[PDB]
């Protein structure tokens, strides 16, 4: 007995788990289309509005569950159109699998109607890119590229003929791998090793221990290391609610997506203990250059002395690390260092209230995402599109544990946060779902607000409408000589666009509009897509990679001029509160 | 004295006539802008609001001129978007220059912020594809990059790390080879050749002279040869208006994207004269396989056999080949086999004016079509998407030498009807320009109808609102044996999205609606973008691949049934007008 | 009715005039290998010892004849072996096709036994560059290849799953389109501009003409317009023998690989005519730095303006333009810049003739060079490996536009003497053939000295054992602070090597043992290979580029050091030839 090719590939992706994909139909892949057709009830195709929506949802799938993502793009530019969310994988190291439609066997190579050879496009996106020629092995083929994705953390491309799903192979020989697999049972980290590292770090007069994302299982050893040793913790921004925000002694992140007392201890400190972290300004930014003693955890020896020169680079688990620090260690009393950095934490978070706790006048992001946490559940999940907005929500969202935040974060595409919500609430149908994103990626991806009407998917957008690409804006003021140059714009009024594809919204441009506003959203979210677009002031948000505050540093014209534009008088130098602890 | 390299660059575009260009900034191409800032006055930087449409325009605006169109991306993702156009651009073998920012050279190879080795990406879609390393050698990079588009008929790519254009260079070394373009001067074609290619075709039963764009020079040769002859003409989809649509021997194109008269005659002919033309189904469908001789004229050696065993090839030009033909022969006598071709031309035009002429109703594409016909100035500008419109507009459209009309004739990536029209009217100001597009692809590129209204460029865009990728639906009917999957999909208001963008719009679901639609349309359009939402019925235009109409080809039950679904009720197969004129 | 398509693809090879190819089997391609089995009396298979032989042979077959070069490589490292010929093939714009093996389509991304992806292999060198899937389409993909490797003057490189090959086709469906070959058109030069070009060129103070194998028809032009207009010649390397060496005013090439009297006209010359050329080194070497005056003759735009700004630029035939520039001028007087040239070239041949007259004591490579041309034919073929025997046959070869020469011009691979000398012979049995190399380039390709016996090819093969790559160790005495590393190493006896692989040979080290060893080597050459491995001194050939001979220029000290160390006594700069004409 036979099956076809196309219903044998759809049961390898069932056999992996795979929930929903997505994609556009085309000639060139009706084969694959025509045999998820017969599988709706066991697997869930998500048609989108633009192939890239699709490769970003799956990308954030990965992110999200763990699970590979998949997604879908017909011949030529269907393919091409995935590219923006492919290299989000890549750079993001999430697992994904693409297919690509092809034409069928008898007329490739014939310079027939969009017919090209389409292996070389995705040579440099994929870990692992084929063409398939064969019925009978594309079974093989799927779950080959489904397994090397898994085990290389990255996209995995299969360009398919579209005759090859259509032909009968015998129906006993095809199987997937799916059974096998497994996660790896690790050594302890050695004794020793946790020692040393153990005793330089407490030996260190002003400590800091600096987590990224590889630190996700071990936010209680973080902040319980932390609390017994009075060390303060700092992280990397996709770090961010590993511990919760509100942790008296997380300093936040560092360079620009980031918060004062993180770059003012940084500078200070004379050991960084930098556990699950690949920080890709380190050198460019030359954060390290006054470090004394640089150690390191990580899971990857690709990374070990990768970021700067390494006293201790201890090859483990972040968490278990953690842990066997934790049990050979005990209370030290509060230092001097402590305080200081507990004291500027508080100024700082006295300077972000008094941003969000306005209640009347022109609108600024910063109100705008103190509502969004008055309406948030505390396990929502954010989508953030890339710009002014991964600063302000870095700052403002306070998350936990319970929540999930994603972005792209090193390809750093626009367009992310309506695939990501996409993809988040089809996972967790019964968790809140935020989109947070600028005009300018909005736009870009904009019309995949459809796609959440579609299914469904009660996403709250919120849009953020300087009229601006304002994070560029920014860059332009800092280094380039003549005008601002493409960087302001006119306005779209997303209010519209949202209706226009049959979703509730709302239009704001004062901050006294926003409670109602914010709480109708939240209702209408039980049950349907909102989109609220907030008009917001072109104010440049402080800038902590520039801070002129320290009258040993700046001077006192430059601190004035500080101070006025970023409503920072109440702002003080960490220098002052090290001085007061004697210091 | 010296120029900062970035001023130069921009003085070698300006020395090529290079008058406008398309992007989005970021930091990593921000020494570039700021270039572009200084010089205003003298090239025009059009920000759109994705790159793939920044792209795609450039793309067009070769199409359109024949100067190279220019259009960049920042790093990583910025580049990475603009594919869908480059690969456009190559499909359509018209240049195009595209720069990629790249981080600072002190950066690069760091793992820094979206910093990655960029030229992999490019290296498939581009002709010339390289990453600058220089500031003092960068103009003269462009300059070649600029040059071997242009000769080589393709896409050009420049990385550039974003240090290098802030850098100063001597004044007086760089210069731009722009003074020595030039085009060759060619021999005539020979006498002997075309006179051997000449006898045969005139030996010939049951001519045809099947020509493509490269024959656009050559339309008063094409018709004078056809009267003068009596040798109907056909001609490939994109070479629609070469001769005047009006012109009673006009078969149209065929395959799919086509008309009755061509596939049914070209079944029958026994001698092709294939003329500037790379019509890319002829092996996949077997165009010429009961072709006795077959003559080509070509300027391409690689073209010299491709697409059909050829019995007299001639490498010419064929405007110079078409009139050196004319000079060689006089009137021949009306034949059988033109008069069939005469009349069955006729009753496909009653066919086509009666789907036209319906005056109330549900709304069809067809009667879109002749609204847009009855606005359209004699010497507009049709940009054109991809799917059902390809179809509809090929048919419906009454195009003469004075008309231009493109679309991605190759690639076919959707969403080209909206950059289309931006370039055509940027280079055209004083032109009428359509953007005729389906609801996937208007879809795809919707954003940059707010690029229209902020750059006041008078567009009249024409949704076809079927709520379908109608195009693939009807492929999926044909093949698929499972149910239509991806093809229907949720309604989006056009005339919302245009309200969200600011340009004024209508929508329209009623044949009686048009006329007054069109007309405001028409007088907005002097001063303003405007847009028109067509809600059109699901009905399937007749495949002319797949004709029924001929009682010894096909059973009566087919006829019959194809002439309902059709509206076919009055179409006869070719047969009968070769059996009424004796064949 | 069927015929395998593997015979097809050979009847495709026949069709367009293949003679001979090159390779070595593998299982991988034994289904094109049993299809030339059948095919041994129409088309003659060289199986080579290393893929790279068959490859450069496959380019120098080209580069002789013009007719397309076929080769061979079997899956994963035999086709990898051809990159050197095939990176020879594209830097020198020669069309080549290569076929590469591969598994059967059954076993294609199983991950079996040397089995890849091998399409992203060729990407970078090929024009053309696709895997074939399907039988009855491979005929065409090969005709296809060929077409484009012509067109494009470049490689094509398909790979053929063994199983294709076997595979029963139509034997009516297929065909070859050699039938349709044309080479490019020739533009015409435009009258005005030429006449422009010709009047610039006659107010010249101090003009050169200045051409490039562009010029290759051109040579009798070129001559006559020197004599007619007193205007010296110079050219490009390969450009050498177009014009015979014996007339008097052709100065030779500038840079290294270079003759005196051209390094020192080019520097003082108002107005350059630059023809038919694409002088790598015309901005590194700031060749043109003081040209007045720059006018280029090229039929290729993507030249025109590359190598310096033009004043005047023509798009055409080199002889086309060169011969409307003679027909338009007589007969000039002599001029003061005539004669210093002239008599600078003689004093420049009266030093190589010095060097190459010698009569007893260690051999150099000029005596080596002068035994060669006593033996030569006025009609023999030089394939010349690459280091100093480049610079050292560009002075000391006596050519005529009857001889032909070729090396790897651009990629400058080592090792090409061997096969361009199997190329050679097999293209032209009748002329006598060397193979000018040194030790280190011959050491590179040695073992298919076996093919030249095998295949009985009367190569005369001379190897110039300096125990060095002497061109590199020059490099590091110019540049390197440290020692020589890398340059210097034992010594290979290669006429121990020929008896090895069965060729007559004899080891000479003394200028008088030539004469005699010579002859023997010119005799035996009329049958059979043989093989002269010249031991010579590690004396540094003068460097044209560094010339220490002008006391207004260079200390006495400096000038007395290059003097006695090229045995330069003799040589006068051109300062004391221009000085006695008045300049
Ligand atoms: C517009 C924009 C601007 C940005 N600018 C900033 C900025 O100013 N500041 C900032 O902080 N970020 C910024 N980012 C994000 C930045 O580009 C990097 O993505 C981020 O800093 C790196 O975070 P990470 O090290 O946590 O993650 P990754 O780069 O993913 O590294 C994770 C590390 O954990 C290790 N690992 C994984 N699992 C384990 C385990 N079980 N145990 C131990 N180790 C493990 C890995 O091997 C790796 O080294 C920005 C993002 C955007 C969108
Ligand atoms: C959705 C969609 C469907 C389509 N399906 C169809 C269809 O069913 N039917 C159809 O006809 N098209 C169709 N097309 C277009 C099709 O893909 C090809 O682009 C088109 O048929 C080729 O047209 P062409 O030969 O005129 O142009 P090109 O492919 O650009 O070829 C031009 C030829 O002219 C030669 N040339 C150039 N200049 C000269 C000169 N001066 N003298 C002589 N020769 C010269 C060139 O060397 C080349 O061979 C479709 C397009 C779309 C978007
Ligand atoms: C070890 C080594 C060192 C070398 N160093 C030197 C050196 O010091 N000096 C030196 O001179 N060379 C040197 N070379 C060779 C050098 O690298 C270049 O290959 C050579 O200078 C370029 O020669 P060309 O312009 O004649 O050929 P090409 O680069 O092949 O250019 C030919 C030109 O002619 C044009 N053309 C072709 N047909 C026509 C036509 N019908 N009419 C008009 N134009 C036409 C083409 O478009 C092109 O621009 C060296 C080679 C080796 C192996
Ligand atoms: C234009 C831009 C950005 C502007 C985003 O504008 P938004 O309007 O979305 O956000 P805001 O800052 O005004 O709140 S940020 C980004 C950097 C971080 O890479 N770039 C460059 C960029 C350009 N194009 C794409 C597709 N993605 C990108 N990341
Ligand atoms: C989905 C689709 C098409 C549907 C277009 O839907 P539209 O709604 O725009 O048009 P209509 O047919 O309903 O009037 S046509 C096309 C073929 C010709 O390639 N494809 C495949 C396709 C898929 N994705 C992109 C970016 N471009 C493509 N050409
Ligand atoms: C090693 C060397 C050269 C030395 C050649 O040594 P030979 O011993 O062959 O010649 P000679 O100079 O001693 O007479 S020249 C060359 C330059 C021109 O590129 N290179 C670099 C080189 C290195 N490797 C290869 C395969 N090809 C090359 N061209
Ligand atoms: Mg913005
Ligand atoms: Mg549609
Ligand atoms: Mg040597």
């Amino acid at each position: 007995t036979n099956i076809l090719a196309g219903a044998a590939v759809i049961k390898v992706l069932e056999a992996w788990g795979v929930d929903h994909l997505y994609g556009i139909p085309g000639g060139s892949i009706n084969s694959i289309m025509d045999a998820l057709s017969a599988e709706r009830d066991r697997i869930h195709y998500i048609q989108v509005r633009h192939e890239e929506v699709g490769a970003m949802a799956a990308a954030a799938d990965a992110k999200l569950t763990g699970k590979i993502g998949v997604c879908f793009g017909s011949a030529g530019p269907g393919g091409t159109h995935l590219m923006n969310g492919l290299y989000d994988a890549r750079e993001d190291h999430v697992p994904v699998l693409a297919l690509i439609g092809q034409f069928g066997t008898t007329g490739m190579n014939m310079d027939t109607f969009q017919e090209m050879n389409e292996n070389p496009i995705y040579a440099d996106v994929a870990d692992y890119n084929v063409t398939a020629v064969n019925a009978a092995t594309l079974p093989h083929v799927i779950d080959e590229a489904i397994r090397r994705a898994y085990a290389h953390q990255g996209v995995a491309v299969v360009q398919i003929p579209v005759d090859l799903p259509w032909q009968q192979i015998p129906a006993e020989d095809w199987y997937a791998s799916a059974n096998s697999y497994q996660t790896p049972l690790l050594p302890e980290p050695d004794v020793q090793a946790v020692t040393r590292l153990t005793q330089t770090l407490l030996a260190a007069e002003r400590p800091l221990i600096y987590y990224g994302i590889g630190a996700r299982k071990a936010g209680k050893e973080l902040e319980q290391l932390s609390k017994t040793l009075k060390i303060p913790l700092m992280s990397t921004y996709p770090a961010k609610g590993i511990v919760a925000d509100r942790y008296p002694a997380y300093l936040g992140s560092a360079n620009r997506v980031a918060q004062k007392p993180a770059n003012e201890a940084l500078a200070q400190a004379d050991v960084v203990l930098f556990v699950g972290n690949n920080y890709p300004f380190a050198e460019v930014s030359k954060a390290f250059k006054n470090t004394r003693y640089f150690l390191q955890i990580d899971i990857d020896p690709a990374k070990l002395g990768k970021r700067h020169k390494t006293d201790i680079a201890v090859l483990a688990d972040a968490q278990k690390t953690l842990a066997a620090i934790l049990a050979q260690v005990s209370e030290r009393e509060s230092t001097p260092w402590w305080q200081a950095n507990l004291a500027n934490v508080k100024n700082w978070r006295a300077y972000l209230a008094s941003l969000e706790d306005k209640q009347e006048g022109p609108l600024q992001a910063y109100q705008v995402l103190r509502a969004v946490n008055k309406i948030a559940e505390p396990d929502a999940i954010y989508s953030i599109d890339v710009g002014d907005i991964n600063l302000n929500a870095n700052r403002h969202l306070k998350l936990t544990p319970s929540n999930r935040h994603i972005t792209s974060n090193l390809f750093a595409t626009m367009g992310v946060g309506i695939p990501g919500a996409i993809a988040a609430k089809l996972n967790y149908p019964e968790r809140q779902v935020f989109n947070l994103a600028g005009d300018g990626g909005a736009s870009m991806t904009m019309q995949d607000l459809a796609t959440q009407v579609q299914y469904h998917l009660p996403v709250i957008n919120v849009v953020f409408t300087n009229c601006q690409y304002g994070f560029i804006k920014d860059e332009q003021e800092d280094t380039n000589q003549n005008d601002f140059i493409g960087v302001e714009f006119n306005d779209i009024d997303f209010s519209k666009i949202a209706d226009g594809v049959h979703m509730q919204a709302f239009r704001v441009n004062k901050i006294e509009q926003l409670p109602d506003v914010f709480e109708q959203a939240k209702a209408i979210a039980q049950h349907e897509p909102v989109l609220i677009d907030a008009v917001i002031t072109g104010d440049r948000p402080l800038p902590a990679e520039k801070l002129r505050l320290d009258s040993a540093m700046s001077s006192a014209a430059d601190i004035e001029a500080f101070k006025q534009r970023y409503e920072a008088q109440d702002l003080q130098p960490l220098s002052t509160y090290l001085k007061q602890f004697g210091l």
